[PDB]
DNA sequence: GTAGACCTGG
DNA sequence: CAGGTCTAC
């Protein structure tokens, strides 16, 4: 009976497992719908469910503990390894009382709006899920973002288990989204002008720059290195990835500029460009405006940049 | 080194 | 009308 559906922490006890972890390291409602990943759903209130290292989970959270739930057969708690595999996912490991003192520390404003913002953390994300997941959100809006994700998914990828009216998907692979006629398919799921991103970028990497191993390896490379090599992937510009690098290649200094950072750039630090005599965003004034908040915030002004995000809404 | 074109749900 | 990326002068 509620061996069927979505679990909540109520109806099947037993199942459950937690990750000490308090809630000023970790707020579920303010990281998973931030446009970090976009395949994780409250499917029950204040319960997440999701793909996480190619098995379907519900996480949701009390004061002090991470509640987490694994869907593989025969029904059981998490095992010690497989909670781990939600501890890096969530890059746990990174103290956040410690980061949010460092950036209110060095940053007067940070110090105001991160008080009611506290838990928000990068998650740990796969290269290709990022990459392509990220192709995907150019000139497009949250919402949208996750519908085409999803319909992606449903189309391409490996079919994990059901839970109600929900079948999960694991994210396509490279040959998968590289195959013949992906284009026209995901055009027809409404990807629009992306679908070629997603297809040629798929077939570069595996047909141009060796494969999955090459995107891998660039968690090893430099931030430099690693944003350089995405750039040569079609549809991957500066922005995406930043996104990639700060996001899925440990890369926590990188800062995505996009329109809304230049808002919160003007808004909040009455910032302007001192290199471009170009006073609007421009490539030149992107670059810098990076360059801006990465001096101001350090190592992990990525991290900083998302706790101003979620603040903002 | 700065404009439209690329797709389409709103 | 709306998060970028790409490419033409
Ligand atoms: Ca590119």
């Amino acid at each position: 009976g509620s061996e069927f559906g979505h679990r909540t922490l109520a109806s099947t006890p037993a199942l459950w497992a937690s990750i000490p972890c308090p809630r000023s390291e970790l707020r579920l409602d303010l990281v998973l719908p931030s446009a970090q990943s976009f395949r994780w759903r409250e499917q029950s209130p204040a319960h997440w469910s999701g793909v996480l290292a190619d098995q379907v989970w519900t996480l949701t959270q009390t004061e002090e503990q991470l509640h987490c739930t694994v869907y593989r057969s025969q029904a059981s708690r998490p095992t010690p390894d497989e909670l781990e595999a939600v501890r890096k996912y969530f890059q746990l490991d990174v103290t956040l009382a410690q980061l949010y003192h460092h950036w209110g520390s060095v940053d007067s404003h940070f110090q105001e709006v991160a008080q009611k913002f506290q838990g928000v953390r990068l998650l740990r994300q796969d290269p290709i899920e990022c990459l392509f997941s990220f192709i995907c959100s150019s000139c497009n809006n949250i919402a949208r973002i996750t519908g085409m994700v999803e319909r992606l998914c449903q189309a391409f990828g490996p079919r994990l288990i059901q839970l109600d009216d929900v079948t999960y998907h694991g994210f396509p692979s490279l040959q998968a989204l590289a195959g013949p006629e992906v284009e026209a398919h995901l055009r027809k799921l409404g990807l629009g002008y992306r679908a070629r991103y997603v297809s040629a970028s798929a077939r570069a990497i595996l047909e141009e720059q060796g494969g999955l191993a090459w995107l891998q390896q660039l968690r090893e490379s430099s931030y430099e290195e690693a944003h350089k090599a995405l750039c040569i992937l079609p549809g991957v510009g500066t922005q995406v990835a930043d996104c990639i690098c700060l996001m899925a290649l440990d890369k926590p200094q990188a800062v995505p500029v996009d329109v809304h950072m230049w808002h919160i750039a003007q808004r909040d630090y009455s910032w302007h460009p001192t290199t471009s005599q170009a006073k609007g965003p421009s490539p030149q004034t992107n670059k810098e405006l990076g360059n801006f908040f990465r001096s101001l915030w350090g190592p992990y002004a990525g991290w900083a940049q998302a706790v101003l995000f979620s603040a903002d809404l």
